[PDB]
Parts: C-alpha cells; sequence; structure tokens
C-alpha cells in the first residue's frame, strides 16, 4: 500500500494515467463503447478479451502486466433510482476488492454512471460518495480522472473537505 494513502483529481484522459492500474467505466458486454470506455479500448484493446461482466460487478483483465479493472455501473435510463443506486454502490465495492487483490499502490478511476449512463442527471456527488465509501478502507493512492473544468473543481473541494 501507499505510505500515506491519498485521493487526488486530474482533468485529462484516463488513458494517459500515471497509476499502476486503471478502472474502465465498462458496458456489460465488453464492447468498445463510448467516452472513457472507447479511450480504454484504444489504449489497452487486449484487456477486452472476455471482459463482459454483469451490471454491479468488476472484472480485471491484464494488458501485458498492466491491470484493467472493467467496472460496470448501471445505466440510470434503465434502472429505477433505488436499484440503480444499489448497483452503482456494488460496482465500486467490487473495484475496491480488485484493487486490494492486485496489491497495487495506486489506481486511476473515473466516476461511474456520470456520462451516458447518468440518465440525463448530474450524478457527481452520488458517484463520488460511493467511490469514497468503497475506497476509504483501501490503502492505494486513488487518482480520479474527469474531463469537465467545473467537475474538477467540485471533486477537488470534496476531497479537501475531508482532510
Ligand atoms: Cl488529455
Ligand atoms: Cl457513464
Ligand atoms: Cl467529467
Amino acid at each position: 500500500g501507499a505510505m500515506a494513502p491519498s485521493y487526488r483529481v486530474k482533468r485529462m484522459d484516463i488513458a494517459k494515467n500515471d497509476e499502476e492500474c486503471v478502472v474502465n467505466a465498462a458496458n456489460p458486454r465488453g464492447l468498445p463503447g463510448d467516452g472513457v470506455c472507447k479511450a480504454v479500448y484504444k489504449k489497452w484493446p487486449e484487456s477486452f478479451k472476455n471482459s463482459a461482466t454483469p451490471v454491479g460487478t468488476a472484472k480485471t483483465v491484464m494488458c501485458g502486466t498492466y491491470p484493467v479493472i472493467h467496472a460496470v455501473g448501471p445505466n440510470f435510463s434503465n434502472y429505477t433510482e433505488s436499484e440503480g443506486d444499489r448497483e452503482l454502490a456494488a460496482a465500486y465495492r467490487e473495484v475496491a476488492k480488485e484493487v486490494t487483490r492486485l496489491g497495487v499502490n495506486s489506481v486511476a478511476i473515473p466516476l461511474l454512471s456520470t456520462g451516458v449512463y447518468s440518465g440525463g442527471k448530474d450524478r457527481l456527488t452520488q458517484s463520488l460518495n460511493h467511490l469514497f465509501t468503497a475506497m476509504d478502507s483501501t490503502d492505494a493512492d486513488v487518482v480520479i480522472y474527469c474531463r469537465d473544468k467545473e467537475w474538477e473543481k467540485k471533486i477537488s473541494e470534496a476531497i479537501q473537505m475531508r482532510t
């Protein structure tokens, strides 16, 4: 684990991360998809061999020796608010188990279910709080990746508030 486990946020493409492993915001079928998923497919295509996994779960596939943790958050257009919230919390819990199993000292993670799976809603706080709930008991350095300037500021404020 990291000597002083921390959270940081960066506004840039997660495919250029400087961490020991990456979390993909995957679809259940292991398809190239859009957004973060498509960038992950371009950078680590080999990690999509047998990466299909149900909603609410995470499945790790190696690209060489670099781990890609495919985490499947719910599409809020299909799920009710309550069941979608439960699946979103479950996907992050499975990410924490995989990061721990891998023994990595750092992990790059996007906010699950905040893009095309958001159902047209702003889910920054909902997704980030589930990320904290799952990752707080791990000792890896967590680096959250985002693309919007306003979201970078809000995620940074949420991280600083707890320190
Ligand atoms: Cl970039
Ligand atoms: Cl999404
Ligand atoms: Cl964003």
